[PDB]
C-alpha cells in the first residue's frame, strides 16, 4: 500500500481538482506523459447529491448517493476511457474514495443526484447501493446532537457524523463488502490507488478490514502482486488524541504539518527563517518519509476549509507559492503531490472568504472544458499550476535527482539558502530583502547549465539564466530580491 505504483522515473502526482474525465484523458496524452508526471488524483467519481443552494458547490461531491460512476466529470464509459488512455501512456490514476459516510442527514429525499438515483437521508434509505438504517452509526454515536462535537474524544470522532454526514457502520461486513465492491470495480478498471477521504473518522482496524478485500492491480498494466497505493487523509497537527501513526499499518498518510510549517517559514511569520530548514523532515516532528504524502496546499485549505490556517500558500500568492513548491520537490522528504486549481471570486469579509463554496468554472452547472492557450497556459478560469514553467520544470527536477542524497547545504543565517541532490541537481533560494551573489559548491560536474526556473533548455541553448560550473564543482549564483522568481535550479538534464 506504500508504493505509488508510478512508472519508473516519475515521482509526483497532480490533483486535477474538479476536472472532467475527457479533459484529464487528453491531458495525460498531451502533457502529463511527456512532461514526466507520475499520476493524477481525481475528484470523487461516484454519484453525489446535486446541491442548488448554494449553486453546485465543490463540496457537494463529498456527499455520496451511490457508487455509480456518474458525476459532473462524466459517466462510467468516459471514466474507463480516461483510465485506459492514461495508463497506456504511463500516467496513473488515484481515486478520491469517500467511504466514511453518505450525504448530509438533513438533505431532502428525492432524485436530486448527479444522475437520478433516488435517496432518502431522513429514513436512511439509499436503494441504489443499497444501504438502509442499520447500515449507519446512529445507534452507536453517543453525542447529544448526533454529530462530532469534540475532537478530544477519539470515539465520537469515529462513530458520530462529521458535519451531519450520515456515518456508515464500517464494522459490519455487509458495509465493508459494498465499499470493497466499489473499490474493486475501480481497481479492475485500472486505477492504481486511492485517497481515503476522512480517514481520521474511521477506525484503523475497519479500514484494514476493507483493504484486505481489495484485488491486486489490473495485470494488463501492472506486474503480478501489485497492491493499490493507499494514502489516508488524517489531519494531525499535534494536539489531539488521534495520531496519524495509528494508520501506518494501512498505508501512507497526508502530512498536513508540512504545508503549514512551510507557509510560516516562507512568509517569515513569528521569526521563522529559511535557514531553519536545514533539518527539514522528521527533524521537525513529521511522520517517517516513507509514510508521508506531502503538498503545499490541498483542495480544502487553499480555501480555508481544512487545517493550516492563514499560513498556507496558494496560487493566489504566486511568487511565494512557486518558491514553496520548488523547495518541496527539490527536497527528498516524502511523496509529492502538486495542486491544480480553478479561479473563483474570493470575497474576503472580516478576514474570511464568503465565496469558499464556489464550484468549478461552469455554464449552467455544466463544468467548462479546459482550454489550452498558445503559451501552454489554461483558459476558462482553470489555473493549471502544473503547467507553470517553474513548477513543471521542478517536477522534472525531482525525477532527475530521484534517489540522490541531500548535500552541500548553505545558508546565510537568514533567508538565503542552498543545497544539492548528489551530483544531479542544485537549487538556490533568496528570500531576503537584499541581493544574493556568491560562489557555491554545487557537487555537479563542470559545464554550462540552464536555470530551469527562469527558462528552459531548448535546441542546445538556454532561454533563461545560464550557470557555469567549474572543475571543482563551484559556481557563482546571483539572485536579486527583485527577481520575478528569487530562486535558481539546475540539474543533470539541464546541462548544455
Ligand atoms: C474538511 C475536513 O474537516 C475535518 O477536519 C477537521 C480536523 O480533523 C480537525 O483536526 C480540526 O482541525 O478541524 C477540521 C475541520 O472540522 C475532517 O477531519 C477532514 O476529513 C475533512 N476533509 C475531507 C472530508 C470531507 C467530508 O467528506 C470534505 O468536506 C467537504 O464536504 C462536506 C460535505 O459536503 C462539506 O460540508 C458541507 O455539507 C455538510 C452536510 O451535512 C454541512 O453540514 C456543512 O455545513 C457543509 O459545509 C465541508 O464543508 C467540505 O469541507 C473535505 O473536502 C475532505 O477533504
Ligand atoms: C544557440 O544560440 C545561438 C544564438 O544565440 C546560435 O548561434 C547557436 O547555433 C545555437 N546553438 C544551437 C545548438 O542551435
Ligand atoms: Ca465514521
Ligand atoms: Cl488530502
Amino acid at each position: 500500500q506504500y508504493s505509488p505504483n508510478t512508472q519508473q522515473g516519475r515521482t509526483s502526482i497532480v490533483h486535477l481538482f474538479e476536472w472532467r474525465w475527457v479533459d484529464i484523458a487528453l491531458e495525460c496524452e498531451r502533457y502529463l506523459a511527456p512532461k514526466g508526471f507520475g499520476g493524477v488524483q481525481v475528484s470523487p467519481p461516484n454519484e453525489n447529491v446535486a446541491i442548488y443552494n448554494p449553486f453546485r458547490p465543490w463540496w457537494e461531491r463529498y456527499q455520496p448517493v451511490s457508487y455509480k460512476l456518474c458525476t459532473r466529470s462524466g459517466n462510467e464509459d468516459e471514466f474507463r476511457n480516461m483510465v485506459t488512455r492514461c495508463n497506456n501512456v504511463g500516467v496513473r490514476i488515484y481515486v478520491d474514495a469517500v467511504i466514511n459516510h453518505m450525504c448530509g442527514n438533513a438533505v431532502s429525499a428525492g432524485t436530486s443526484s448527479t444522475c437520478g438515483s433516488y435517496f432518502n437521508p431522513g429514513s436512511r434509505d439509499f436503494p441504489a447501493v443499497p444501504y438502509s438504517g442499520w447500515d449507519f452509526n446512529d445507534g452507536k454515536c453517543k453525542t447529544g446532537s448526533g454529530d462530532i462535537e469534540n475532537y478530544n474524544d477519539a470515539t465520537q470522532v469515529r462513530d458520530c457524523r462529521l458535519t451531519g454526514l450520515l456515518d456508515l457502520a464500517l464494522e459490519k461486513d455487509y458495509v465493508r463488502s459494498k465499499i470493497a465492491e466499489y473499490m474493486n470495480h475501480l481497481i479492475d478498471i485500472g486505477v492504481a490507488g486511492f485517497r481515503l477521504d476522512a480517514s481520521k473518522h474511521m477506525w484503523p482496524g475497519d479500514i484494514k478490514a476493507i483493504l484486505d478485500k481489495l484485488h491486486n492491480l489490473n495485470s494488463n498494466w501492472f506486474p503480478a502482486g501489485s497492491k493499490p497505493f493507499i494514502y489516508q487523509e488524517v489531519i494531525d497537527l499535534g494536539g489531539e488524541p488521534i495520531k496519524s501513526s495509528d494508520y501506518f499499518g494501512n498505508g501512507r498518510v497526508t502530512e498536513f504539518k508540512y504545508g503549514a510549517k512551510l507557509g510560516t517559514v516562507i512568509r517569515k511569520w513569528n521569526g521563522e527563517k529559511m535557514s531553519y530548514l536545514k533539518n527539514w523532515g522528521e527533524g521537525w516532528g513529521f511522520v517517517p518519509s516513507d509514510r508521508a504524502l506531502v503538498f503545499v496546499d490541498n483542495h480544502d485549505n487553499q480555501r480555508g476549509h481544512g487545517a493550516g490556517g492563514a499560513s498556507i500558500l496558494t496560487f493566489w500568492d504566486a511568487r511565494l507559492y512557486k518558491m514553496a513548491v520548488g523547495f518541496m520537490l527539490a527536497h527528498p522528504y516524502g511523496f509529492t503531490r502538486v495542486m491544480s486549481s480553478y479561479r473563483w471570486p474570493r470575497q474576503f469579509q472580516n478576514g474570511n472568504d464568503v465565496n469558499d463554496w464556489v464550484g468549478p468554472p461552469n455554464n449552467n452547472g455544466v463544468i467548462k472544458e479546459v482550454t489550452i492557450n498558445p503559451d501552454t497556459t489554461c483558459g476558462n478560469d482553470w489555473v493549471c499550476e502544473h503547467r507553470w514553467r517553474q513548477i513543471r520544470n521542478m517536477v522534472i527536477f525531482r525525477n532527475v535527482v530521484d534517489g540522490q542524497p541531500f548535500t552541500n547545504w548553505y545558508d546565510n543565517g537568514s533567508n538565503q539558502v542552498a543545497f544539492g541532490r548528489g551530483n544531479r541537481g542544485f537549487i538556490v533560494f533568496n528570500n531576503d530583502d537584499w541581493s544574493f551573489s556568491l560562489t557555491l559548491q554545487t557537487g555537479l560536474p563542470a559545464g554550462t547549465y540552464c536555470d530551469v526556473i527562469s527558462g528552459d533548455k531548448i535546441n542546445g541553448n538556454c532561454t533563461g539564466i545560464k550557470i557555469y560550473v567549474s572543475d571543482d564543482g563551484k559556481a557563482h549564483f546571483s539572485i536579486s530580491n527583485s527577481a520575478e522568481d528569487p530562486f535558481i535550479a539546475i540539474h543533470a538534464e539541464s546541462k548544455l
